[PDB]
């Protein structure tokens, strides 16, 4: 049975929370204005809230950048360790001259926040960076168009870009690894021609750049030829080696795939993706007991695309039966009275009544703050609390964070059923697919709005709303109402599917990236759905398709629809 234990942190009146949020935006602008007196005032008797934690984190990034180390250290002490932003941790550790985190951070080859970038340059300037990892990051920044970060890290390592030693060799290599130079019809020939006087590390990385470019363009033969020249695969960035694996996957080179995965950082090897595809490689070469071991490890990763596929390879069907009772209504009422939970619900309720989308976003921040480090039982009670208050996305937020206690009704909530079901049927698309899409797009937040402007439950772009509305005789502004949004989103699902050879995997990619891009990613042979999905060049769409289809399989099992394994829902994507 679920524990009835609920936290009882001190609560504040609804008026005080509203008054503190009244000044949250000004506190944030005060940080940007470097008005330290203003920020300290806002904070000095804030609640123990996400408002205070958010303002304090942003303040500390500004104090760290401004080297106000006395004030920094006083305020860093008021952050809860779980609530420290990464860049704040970086500034703190640089102030302590502690570069233990730098050994892990330096493994990241892309853009880092300023405090984290400086932490690495400081470690570099003291001798306390792994030199192999450090120069790998330099190259990764060079390939990544982060020339200035690359330059500063080369300089911090004692070999600047203008000093005639290693750093000038690496900078010179931009004629191969540059963003536009890697596209050259001659990139490989130049690399081959200057190959003999390059180090083993510089050569492996450079061949990885050329293979990575080819692999993301879906020129699989060209990519595998270039990746096959990489002598030390540890020198590849995480993106490079994953697109090696993706090239080997798309060409069904199972032995090469398994070898590539074994050269991945152990963290990548343990991801559901490479657990599952390693298992598939093993099973396809007949190493059946090694595959069964890996499928079990993938399946244990939880409620995700590859865990389900791995389960299906083990003969395990998705089972959406809860293994835990519903939360008792009394614990749900008590939970709403915990001071941190109550603060989140106050902001949420009042965002509805006041029509304040920013206030609703802070309600989410308070919710994640209030529930951070709840045990599985409190997480499930909180989930029902959120659901009983209409806070649909935070019910999913809390319910999906458990590992052993599974409430599928709360992980895969289905509000608005009689509406979503009818609009799906009206365009003859699977309502389990539509719910899967909504869950990923908006988490059932009717006023959701992405950075690029995608709107509402189904995250329809305003541009797209204008095409849809003219075709079906709507008003394009119906985009901003729940019913109009669902009608437009469901119609666009159906329409994109029709333009993409009626394939549901293509249509999901095309919903997010546009049908023209989804069509460009098809091969000249048919592809198994999950192979098409895992080799989508846009990381946003690649992650999106897998999550939508995984949600769709859970919803279909929940609704009691005729059983469709996820592997068959992925089907076969047709050749062009
Ligand atoms: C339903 C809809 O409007 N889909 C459009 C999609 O929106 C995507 C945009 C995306 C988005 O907002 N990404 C950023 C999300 S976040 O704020 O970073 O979380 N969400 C929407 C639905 O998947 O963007 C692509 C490309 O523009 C369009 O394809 S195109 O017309 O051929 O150009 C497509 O019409
Ligand atoms: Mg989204
Ligand atoms: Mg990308």
């Amino acid at each position: 049975d679920l524990s009835a234990s609920v936290p009882t942190r001190p609560a504040e009146p609804e008026r005080k929370t509203l008054a503190d949020y009244g000044g949250y935006p000004s506190a944030l602008d005060a940080v940007k204005q470097k008005n330290d007196a203003a920020v300290a005032a806002y904070l000095e008797n804030a609640g123990d809230s996400a408002m205070a934690e958010n303002v304090r984190n942003e303040w500390l990034k500004s104090l760290g950048a401004r080297r106000q180390w006395t004030l920094f250290a006083q305020e860093y002490a008021k952050l809860e360790p779980a609530g420290r932003a990464q860049e704040v941790e970086c500034y703190a550790d640089s102030s302590r001259n502690d570069y233990t985190r730098a050994a892990e951070l330096v493994k990241n080859t892309g853009k880092l926040p300023s405090g984290c970038t400086k932490l690495l340059e400081q470690a570099a300037a003291s001798g306390l960076l792994d030199g192999n990892d450090a120069w790998r990051r330099v190259r990764g920044l060079l390939a990544g168009r982060q020339t200035t970060d690359a330059r500063n890290l080369a300089a911090a390592l004692g070999s600047p870009f203008d000093g005639g030693t290693q750093g000038s060799r690496e900078y010179a290599l931009l004629n191969v690894i540059g963003k536009e130079a890697r596209k050259s019809p001659n990139a490989a020939a130049l690399l081959s021609e200057m190959e003999s006087g390059l180090s083993l590390e510089q050569r492996s990385f450079a061949w990885g750049v050329l293979g990575h470019y080819q692999s993301q363009n879906l020129n699989v033969p060209a990519a595998l030829d270039y990746y096959g020249k990489v002598a030390d695969r540890r020198q590849l960035t995480d993106d490079q080696i994953e697109w090696y694996a993706r090239a080997a996957l798309r060409a069904r080179r199972w032995d090469e795939l398994a070898s590539v995965i074994s050269h991945m950082p152990e963290k990548l090897q343990k991801s559901p993706t490479w657990l599952y595809w390693l298992a598939r490689s093993r099973a396809a070469t007949g190493n059946t007991q090694e595959a069964e071991k890996l499928y079990k490890q993938a399946a244990a990763t939880g409620r995700n695309f590859y865990a389900v596929l791995a389960g299906e390879e083990l003969g395990r069907k998705i089972d959406t039966r809860n293994n835990v009772p519903d939360a008792g209504k009394n614990s749900v009422r008590r939970m709403a009275e915990d001071g941190a939970v109550k603060r989140a619900l106050v902001l949420f309720q009042n965002s509805q009544s006041a029509g304040d989308a920013k206030m609703r976003r802070q309600a989410q921040a308070e919710w994640r703050f209030a529930t951070r480090g709840f045990d599985e039982d409190k997480l499930l009670t909180a989930a029902q609390t959120a659901f009983d208050h209409g806070f649909y996305d935070m019910a999913v937020n809390s319910a999906e964070r458990t590992d052993r206690k599974l409430n599928y009704t709360l992980r895969y909530i289905s509000p608005f059923k009689d509406t979503v079901i009818r609009h799906a049927q009206n365009v003859n698309v699977d309502p389990a697919w539509v719910y899967g899409l909504i869950r990923q797009e908006s988490r059932f937040v009717i006023g959701a709005q992405s950075r690029v402007g995608a709107q509402g439950l189904m995250q329809v772009m305003p541009a797209t709303a204008r095409e849809i509305a003219g075709k079906i005789g709507m008003d394009a502004a119906q985009l901003y109402t729940a019913d109009g949004n669902i009608r437009m989103g469901t119609w666009y699902m159906a329409d994109t599917k029709r333009r993409l050879q009626n394939n549901e995997v293509l249509a999901t990619a095309g919903y997010n990236a546009g049908p023209g891009r989804a069509r460009r990613w098809q091969a000249d042979t048919p592809l198994e759905g999950a192979v098409y999905a895992e080799t989508i060049p846009f990381s946003e769409t690649r992650d999106y398709v897998k999550k939508v289809m995984a949600n769709a399989a859970y919803y279909a099992a929940l609704f009691g629809a005729p059983h469709i394994p996820l592997k068959q829902r992925m089907g076969i994507v047709p050749a062009r």
